[PDB]
């Protein structure tokens, strides 16, 4: 086992237009799991040449893939449409699944991912190199990744990551509010069944309201999903 | 003696913190001017097929050159984060990092669009230079020209209508709304005294472009080039 925390900076948002398939919800608070993996894919690919394929690979040896806000608040321009307030664009829209993070404080907005592989999958030197999360204009850079060991527990723990939330994963209780639901492409491959290689797949996910609150819940954790630790680090995944 | 029309994609809005000061209105529907010639400005001094001191030169004067500068949404509505923030808080918190934030929103979802319709007493900058803005306001505040025409300029004064925004100061009357909506903003003076209070056309439908009727005379005047528009000063 092996977790990498990366820290993200974006200039203003992002746009996953994977928003616009039927399994996904219709906007998105952040960029799906599936649209990180593939930027993690370009990246590698780029350091070599050309499909890829390595996408499906990291698929494979991924045994959690979890998010946090560290300063902002997503603003969907469905939110922001509906604040403005036709609805032609609720079907297909060009700007489908574009999504402003908006700063709680003067730093640039900032989103840290917790990946976990069964082993080294990627070069940590590769993680650096990432420039684009979702679409050409979604442009960000990384501010500092770190490979940690992880340990795997199950039974109830603390999170203040997004989760999958399937058979086996019970949130106990919300201890710091702010925790919406996202349907998004299953980011695990198979080579174990409620999160088996179904198309997609609900989490929840933290939506910080505060620069000083951190969403944060007490989540129990059986079946085919453990939670996987690296000090105060906690993310839910697959066994 | 010589217009640009400029046609600038946004990726998102854009953010002013000159909205800050005293002297401006709080929050912005739009780029101010300033901050629009501000990112001219930069375009020129990063050129490297223009000399460093006669860049200097060349922005030093462009205030002073400066006969006319409107602007139009082209197919978006602006929201300011003054209103988003108000409603979010279940304010003045969330304001402070976001002080001058405005999001644009495209009526079609397609790109934000705005036109900027400049006149200057003589060329003041090279066209090319004109495509190289690449954020107005914060470095965040993404944008790329897509069009910019050169063109030639003839000055009228009395009634004439315009859908683009102008001083409105002494000298400049209001004949008649044409199309809503038309508000109000208090930007930094953008000629050669400080603070100059503009009307500004926001469009809200689908079915109307904002146009009104205007008075101009006294020290100031109407710049036309085809069917495009804008008051400025007199010389």
């Amino acid at each position: 086992m092996i977790g990498y925390l990366v820290d993200v900076e974006f200039v203003w948002g992002f746009q996953a237009r994977i928003a616009g398939l039927s399994k996904t919800s219709p906007s998105f608070y952040y960029p799906p799991p599936t649209t990180f993996l593939g930027a993690v894919a370009e990246a590698i690919a780029k350091d070599k040449g050309i499909g890829k394929e390595i996408i499906s690979e990291l698929g494979e040896n991924l045994l959690a893939i979890g998010w946090k806000a560290l300063n902002c608040t997503p603003l969907r321009y469905s939110d922001i449409n509906r604040i403005l307030a036709d609805l032609a664009k609720s079907f297909d829209s060009p700007a489908r699944g574009k999504t402003i993070l908006s700063s709680l404080n003067d730093e640039a907005p900032k989103i840290r991912w917790f990946l976990v592989f069964k082993e080294e999958a990627v070069e940590e030197k590769i993680l650096w190199k990432i420039h684009r999360i979702g679409s050409k204009e979604s442009r960000v850079a990384v501010v500092d990744v770190k490979k940690v060991k992880v340990t795997q527990k199950d039974g109830l723990i603390s999170t203040d990551y997004s989760f999958p939330a399937e058979d086996g994963v019970e949130l106990r209780g919300i201890l710091s509010q702010r925790w919406e639901f996202e349907v998004y492409l299953n980011p695990f491959e198979v080579k174990m069944s409620y999160i088996s290689g179904k198309k997609a797949v609900l989490y929840r996910i933290p939506i910080m309201t505060s620069i000083f609150s951190t969403p944060e819940c007490l989540v129990e954790v059986g079946g085919d999903f453990k939670a996987y630790e690296a000090g105060g680090e906690v993310v839910i995944g697959r066994c």
